[PDB]
């Protein structure tokens, strides 16, 4: 039996992707809390470019990060098809990478025109709120001839290809169609060189750090493989020339590994396993080498718990990535020793991950013995207020998660929300854990969970109306009322709002002479009221227009300050409404709330 079931991890992982959604979500929808978002992506442009996948705890679609996701799922679905079938995950694997190859598909619309970003980073981090209420502009960035972006361009020329090769059986027609896509892409990539990072703003986040090389040889590698053509092998193998090399000597890099932005160490694998050449051999061995045993005295840093620590940011995924890899060439190499070296060390950073560790916990959100609970994630956390801090945790659980974990080599980690270096999830996060997963589990089994996304229900009411007796009084009734919206599950605008407050007429007081004033309201004040039959009225607070949603301190509410004055004989003890109001603010559930003439809060007589 294995040590951890890799099945199940394997299973939330492929939950956490669709958790990830932007655009108008299916009926089919697994994850409750999530509800349409990013709705007018490309109304800038005049295009739709809604749906796609939202990068990381942010809101922003990040095109080159994307891609590499994308292309690493399908290859580890490519590696292991029999993972994925075993666990039961194959069919949500295929129905993620088609949400991606939609978005990819609806972002091409040319042969040299490639949309590769849409939302400004610095905007988009500025608020902290769930993701179905953004209320900033969200700008489509591309490039083109006149500004190129090869890098990205490859990348998804690869993505798409590699894709095409795991729907080739399933749907022939969508595989030829992404098979098309990605020449055009590839060509334009080629054709046009350039950073694509020198085009549109995302240096800050993720710029092209190696340059567009490796990229290139990447795309023709997976080109190769989805269309056969061996002219792509050809040009794959000539431009691995052109890769960068270290320092000062004539040795290509092996000092990092593979990453959204470098794909060289991938291609030492893929090169190796299908040419056989020694040239890729050496290459590939003495990156992993330096994973593990070392090269020249040199090996990446290494925790005494185990854990293969290249970078702060994100040094789970990093480990992950090369997990995969390594586990690929594996079964590549002749090499005994070598191959059991590589293997092990794979099991041995994924177990890290699943708890195998000095702190003895998972890494893997929903996941394990002791696993993360605040992620930095702005829907899964689910503030009402624009605060990182409040609440205290995060009100989702965003399950199959992969946090970044420690970022220094002492086996020490906070699960801190505000910690994005440590403790963000991402896409590209779970693309190399995803695969090493299905590795695993065609090897050392698992078994996936029968009843599983489990249905969270709400912490409390989500949208509702407070009220408490603003100023005590005996010929009138002051009310103090604050509409809430905290919604959650998910999170929704109200701005078509109304509630009415009813109330018994008393002998001697004439309705004619009831007047209903207000020293303080941010909606509407009525001037009459509303008879309903014999003694029962209501008034009609109107707040239709306010937008009320839950990503602000003012924008989750609407104070209303209300005076319904009738002169003597005014009696509230016989009012429906007047039930349960006190001098503290608290939930009136007397007062009904209704979303354009819809109750959503209270019961009515
Ligand atoms: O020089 C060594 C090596 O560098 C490689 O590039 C690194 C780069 O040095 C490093 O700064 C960068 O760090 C990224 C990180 O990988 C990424 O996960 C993270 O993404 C953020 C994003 O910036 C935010 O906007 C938001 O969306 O959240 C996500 C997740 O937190 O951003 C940081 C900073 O950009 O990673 C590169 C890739 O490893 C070269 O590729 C390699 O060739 C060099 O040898
Ligand atoms: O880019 C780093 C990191 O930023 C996070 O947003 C920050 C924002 O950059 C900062 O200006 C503001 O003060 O705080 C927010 C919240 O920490 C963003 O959420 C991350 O995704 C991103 O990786
Ligand atoms: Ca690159
Ligand atoms: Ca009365």
């Amino acid at each position: 039996e294995p040590a951890f079931n890799y099945a199940e991890a394997l299973q939330k992982s492929m939950f956490f992707y669709e958790a990830q959604r932007s655009g108008k979500l299916p009926e089919n929808n697994r994850v409750s809390w999530r509800g349409d978002s990013g709705l007018n992506d490309g109304a800038d442009v005049g295009l739709d470019l809604t749906g796609g996948w939202y990068d990381a705890g942010d809101h922003v679609k990040f095109g080159f990060p994307m891609a590499f996701t994308a292309t690493m799922l399908a290859w580890g679905a490519i590696e292991s098809p029999e993972g994925y079938i075993r666990s039961g995950q194959m069919p949500y694997l295929k129905d993620n990478l088609r949400w991606v190859n939609d978005y990819f598909i609806k972002a091409h619309p040319s042969p040299n025109v490639l949309y590769v970003q849409v939302g400004d980073g610095d905007a988009d981090h500025k608020w902290w709120g769930p993701a179905e209420v953004m209320p900033m502009e969200r700008p489509s960035f591309k490039v083109d001839p006149s500004c190129p972006g090869s890098d990205v361009a490859a990348e998804t020329a690869a993505a798409m290809a590699a894709s095409s090769i795991v729907f080739a059986d399933d749907d022939p027609a969508y595989a030829a169609t992404l098979v098309q896509h990605a020449k055009q892409l590839y060509t334009f990539a080629d054709t046009y060189r350039g950073v694509y990072s020198d085009c549109v703003p995302a240096g800050a986040f993720y710029n092209s750090w190696s340059g567009y090389q490796d990229e290139l040889v990447w795309g023709a590698y997976w080109l190769y493989k989805a269309t056969g053509d061996d002219s792509y092998l050809a040009k794959a193998e000539y431009e691995y020339d052109f890769l960068s090399t270290e320092q000062q000597t004539d040795l290509r890099s092996y000092r990092w590994t593979i990453a959204w932005d470098d794909k060289s160490y991938g291609t030492y694998v893929l090169l190796a396993k299908e040419t056989g050449k020694q040239k890729y051999i050496d290459d590939a061995n003495r990156w992993l080498d330096y994973w593990t045993v070392g090269v020249n005295g040199q090996r990446v840093p290494y925790s005494p718990g185990g854990m293969a620590v290249l970078d702060t940011w994100g040094a789970l995924r990093y480990a992950a990535n090369t997990a995969f890899v390594a586990l690929v060439y594996a079964k590549v190499i002749d090499d005994p020793v070598r191959k059991q070296r590589y293997h092990d060390f794979a099991v041995r950073q994924i177990n890290y991950a699943l708890g195998d560790n000095p702190r003895n916990s998972s890494y893997v959100v929903g996941f394990g013995n002791n696993p993360p609970r605040n992620p930095h994630h702005r829907t899964a956390h689910g503030s009402w207020t624009d605060s990182i801090a409040s609440p205290a945790e995060n009100r989702h659980v965003l399950y199959g998660a992969l946090v970044g974990g420690p970022g220094s080599p002492n086996d020490a980690y906070t699960d801190d929300r505000q910690d994005y270096v440590a403790n963000e999830v991402a896409t590209d996060y779970n693309a190399g854990f995803s695969s090493a997963l299905a590795m695993l589990v065609e090897e050392y089994g698992g078994t996936p969970l029968a009843d599983f996304p489990p249905t969270e229900e709400p912490d409390g009411p989500e949208i509702f109306v407070e009220a408490q007796i603003n100023t005590p009084g005996t010929t009138f009734t002051e009310i103090k009322a604050m509409i809430r919206n905290q919604s959650g599950w998910p999170a929704r605008m109200l701005d078509k709002g109304t509630f009415r407050y009813w109330f018994t007429l008393d002998e001697g007081v004439d309705p004619a002479d009831i007047t209903v004033s207000s020293a303080y309201n941010q909606c509407a004040t009525p001037e009459d009221v509303h008879h309903v039959s014999g003694d029962l009225y209501y008034v009609e607070i109107d707040c239709t227009g306010e937008k009320i949603f839950p990503g602000g301190q003012s924008e989750h509410r609407r104070e209303v300050q209300f005076r319904i004055a009738g002169g003597p004989g005014w009696d509230p003890s016989n009012d429906w409404s007047f039930q349960g109001i006190g001098n503290e603010l608290a939930p009136a559930p007397y007062i009904v709330l209704y979303d354009d003439g819809v109750p959503v809060w209270g019961t009515a007589p």
